[PDB]
């Protein structure tokens, strides 16, 4: 019986043993070497290139390498601290490399599976165990040693060369033309130059901005610009993009001479047409795709920045403000930027959706993307038309998001309120401006402008106000501006034709009583006004009617045929030719012009107004919309800032002044005392609530409580894993200080420093603690396991999986706590690191607590033991 328990435990035990060995040594061999492998290759290739090794000792050459600003030193720590680096550096460089070709290649197929791509090739061509994880090892160095000596040796070497002939063709042309054109016509600028202002502050600045890339060049030819990752990088990048470009012009020169009519009938030629083909499609398609996608976000995200983020949270004579914050990890701010840029576009299509579909007539909008668009293919599209037609579109895009951006909220403020109207009431004060990411200052204001927005969001009773307020200044202004059919589609005919008075004099002063003073013709008027002085006032429609299109989706190859003066009878003016719109459509089109489908079903005209000098009216009509949209945001903001304010001051100050003597009070004092010159985002995310309630109330004229987390409770319909991490951070933290302190106690024992002297020679302060520390972290490990397997199993429903959490860990948390709770209690590190350091000097109560309250932690765990050993000795009885 003994006997068979005893087997089976020790079977258990050691396969237990075996697979445990197996798993961490896979894990930490893989983990920890492959990456540090790469980088010694990386540095031993590198060091062979420049011919030379910085420290000419060869192991410190390897751990630090080419870092600069890093003085060496052999000491343990010092190389502890500093082979982290390298593991990250290689981790994030092989992250990088393998999404860039995971990437390509879902592209290259995507583009391949299409069903125009072999109409699109047929018209360029024509008709006709300890052993197995040790062997897993040497194989991946050995392709890592390949890979890396290929792709880091081949392009350097030869984009030496290239960057040799690229220099010389570029200093030669220089030298050449721009000294020829400058000896040659250049005189009487430089003339004018000397004395029109200016030439001072341009070259200045010039030479400034010329001397860096004259410093750049001089690192790059002369090796003491090292250590820096462009100057490395320089060779590899051109190497490729020359590659990518010979690939590219050598499809096109291969695919010349062959075309429908002579096919191709060497099987050896076609292979690689289709090869190069399907490549430069792939590089086409990759390039418009990542540009719209991740260009176009960074700059609107920095643009964004410089315009708005910095004169409010920053001071005013900076230029940029992301890069400050983030001086931890610099390339952070790379994902800072696209957040900002994706959230505004966001913001602006959800927008213009809500002007789209209620206050302007539908066709007014079309050069727009519209979302529903049911003939709408994304990738078809794409290869059909060049790519200098869709590289303009994107870049007009760019340029008219770049006015918006920068003209009005730069104007707002940096120039308006700085500078014209002398305040800081968009200046954040300065105790309370952001410095860092991993501030309180920062996370405060990101939390409550995310909770406002949730609150103001999902609450109702705003939209239709929004809808309103916008469809009346819309009125208003196109009412105006003589544009009242053309964006609108209801009109009066008194907005065509404008009138001239007695006299210009008469007109500006006496408007009004000149019209108290029948259409008629320019010239009969002018006979009225000159014979009889009684009409200041005629009637001239000097108007045109159009054609426009009847909907935001019409085919591309229709809107050419629009927009041409109609007369009252639906009869064109004048003629439209059709030779000139079939040239312009056969060579916008391109070469593959017929292999692309129109959906000509929502394609209709309509009949509309449009006045003379139709270029400044629906420009003044953009300049009035932002006057109108400031305006509606700056009141906003400062009628909630002084109704909180308000409340606030005259409010609870005199209670608590009443209540606490004049010394929490402070603050909340010098807080009020400031807002009455600068801006509180608190303060307006109040105000902003409150006039939501008050807003409401009046639109229901003329949610209090508990809707808020009812629906906060679906949005979070994050917790599982943060709830879990922090549980077992929580219980390891207590076990490793109780361990720590548990460590102590035998020192003290043995002191009782005999013993406790002898083992402090050999860094006894520091082993145990170490012992722990790994000891805690195993533990930690292995309760992070259960609990992600638990909750992976449990996956109302929330408060019972809260319920099951909240007890796991409260259960751990109070039996960890109790010793602790106990040693505590008993003594009213701790009590253990007081005795340790007490060398030089009741006690005996506590001391003996110590040792009885470890005798029953130790009892309690070997009669677990005894019985869940007795349980598996159950268990093997059924068996047998």
């Amino acid at each position: 019986p003994f006997s068979l328990l005893l087997s089976k435990s020790i079977l258990t035990f050691f396969e237990k043993a075996r697979l445990a060995l197996t798993i961490g040594l896979a894990a930490v061999l893989y983990i920890i070497g492959v990456p540090l492998v790469w980088n010694m290759f990386g540095k031993l290739y590198t060091m062979m290139l420049d011919g030379s090794s910085p420290y000419p000792d060869f192991l410190k050459s390897l751990i630090y390498g080419y870092d600069q600003s890093a003085t060496p030193e052999l000491t343990t720590r010092a190389i502890f601290y500093q082979l982290l680096q390298n593991h990250s550096f290689t981790s994030l460089q092989f992250i990088m490399i393998v999404i860039l070709h995971i990437a390509l290649y879902f592209q290259y197929d995507m583009i391949v599976r299409e069903d125009v791509f072999s109409k699109m090739v047929f018209h360029k061509i024509g008709p006709r165990k300890l052993l197995n994880v040790i062997a897993y090892f040497i194989i991946a160095v050995v392709f890592t040693a390949i890979y890396l000596a290929i792709s880091y040796l081949f392009p350097t070497f030869i984009g030496f060369g290239l960057l040799k002939i690229y220099f010389g063709i570029f200093k030669v042309i220089l030298r050449g033309l721009c000294h020829l054109y400058y000896l040659s016509g250049a005189h009487i600028a430089y003339n004018g130059l000397t004395k029109l202002v200016v030439d001072v502050a341009m070259s200045w600045i010039s030479d400034h901005l010329i001397h860096d890339i004259i410093y750049l060049y001089n690192g790059y030819t002369e090796n003491t610009m090292k250590h820096s990752i462009f100057i490395r990088a320089l060779p590899a990048l051109t190497t490729y993009l020359t590659s990518v470009s010979i690939v590219c012009a050598s499809s096109n020169l291969v695919s010349r001479g062959y075309g429908r009519e002579n096919g191709m009938s060497n099987p050896t030629r076609r292979l690689i047409f289709q090869i190069l083909f399907a490549l430069k499609c792939t590089f086409k398609v990759f390039t418009l795709f990542f540009i719209e996608l991740a260009g176009f976000p960074i700059l609107a995200g920095v643009m964004l920045d410089f315009s708005l983020f910095c004169p409010i949270l920053a001071s005013n004579s900076r230029m940029l403000w992301v890069p400050s914050i983030c001086a931890i990890w610099p390339p952070f701010s790379l994902f800072v930027y696209w957040t900002i840029g994706t959230l505004y576009m966001y913001w602006f299509a959800k927008y213009i959706g809500m002007i789209r579909k209620n206050i302007i007539r539908p066709g007014v909008l079309f050069f727009i993307r519209s979302p529903e668009d049911p003939n709408i293919k994304i990738l078809h599209d794409s290869l059909i038309h060049p790519m200098s037609i869709q590289l303009s579109r994107l870049c007009l895009s760019m340029f008219i998001y770049a006015i918006f951006i920068v003209l009005g909220f730069g104007f707002h403020t940096r120039i308006f309120f700085p500078f014209m109207l002398k305040s800081n009431l968009l200046s954040v004060p300065e105790a309370y401006k952001p410095t860092s990411i991993i501030s309180w200052k920062f996370n405060t204001i990101l939390l409550t402008l995310y909770f406002t927005k949730r609150i103001l969001e999902s609450s109702s009773y705003v939209k239709p106000l929004l809808e309103r307020y916008w469809k009346t200044i819309f009125k208003l202004c196109s009412r105006k501006l003589r544009l009242s059919s053309f964006i609108l589609g209801k009109d009066t005919p008194t907005e065509r034709g404008h009138i001239v008075y007695r006299n210009l004099f008469y007109k500006y002063i006496a408007a009004k009583n000149a019209e108290w003073s029948k259409p008629k013709t320019l010239e009969q008027a002018e006979e009225l006004f000159g014979q009889v002085r009684d009409v200041h006032a005629y009637f001239v429609p000097d108007g045109v009617l159009m054609r426009v299109p009847s909907s935001d989706i019409v085919s591309r190859n229709y809107v050419q045929t629009m927009f041409v003066p109609v007369t009252k009878d639906d009869k064109l003016l004048k003629p439209l030719d059709l030779e000139r719109i079939k040239e312009r459509n056969k060579r916008a089109a391109g070469e593959f012009g017929y292999l692309d489908e129109q959906n000509t079903e929502y394609d209709q005209y309509y009949i509309v107004y449009v006045p003379p000098d139709f270029r400044l009216r629906y420009m003044t009509l953009l300049g009035l919309v932002w006057l109108f949209a400031s305006i509606l945001m700056l009141g906003v903001t400062f009628i909630s800032q002084a109704l909180i304010n308000f409340v606030c001051s005259f409010g609870f100050l005199p209670v608590v002044k009443l209540l606490l003597g004049e010394r929490v009070y402070v603050a909340w004092k010098e807080l009020s005392d400031i807002s009455y010159s600068y801006l509180n985002i608190y303060y307006v995310c109040v105000g902003s609530v409150c006039l939501s309630k008050i807003a409401k109330d009046i639109l229901h004229f003329t949610e209090g409580q508990g809707i808020f987390m009812a629906i906060f409770n679906s949005i979070f319909d994050n917790l599982m894993v943060f709830i879990a991490i922090m549980i077992a951070v929580i219980r390891t933290m207590v076990s490793w200080v109780v361990l720590t302190d548990g460590i102590l106690a035998c020192y003290n024992y043995l002191t009782i420093s005999y013993t406790i002297g002898n083992s402090k020679w050999f860094k006894y302060d520091e082993s145990l603690l170490f012992v722990v520390w790994i000891i805690s972290s195993m533990v930690n490990f292995g309760t992070g396991y259960k609990s992600l397997k638990l909750f992976f199993r449990n996956r109302n429903f929330l408060k019972t999986m809260a319920l099951e959490l909240f007890k796991q860990g409260f259960l751990h948390m109070v039996i960890y706590v109790l010793p602790i709770i106990i040693l505590s209690l008993v003594f009213l590190h701790g009590s253990r690191s007081f005795t340790l350091s007490l060398n030089e000097s009741m006690q005996d109560i506590y001391f003996g607590l110590l040792i009885a309250l470890e005798s029953f932690t130790f009892f309690f765990q070997a009669t677990v033991l005894f019985i869940q050993w007795f349980k598996s000795t159950v268990q093997n009885v059924k068996d047998e």
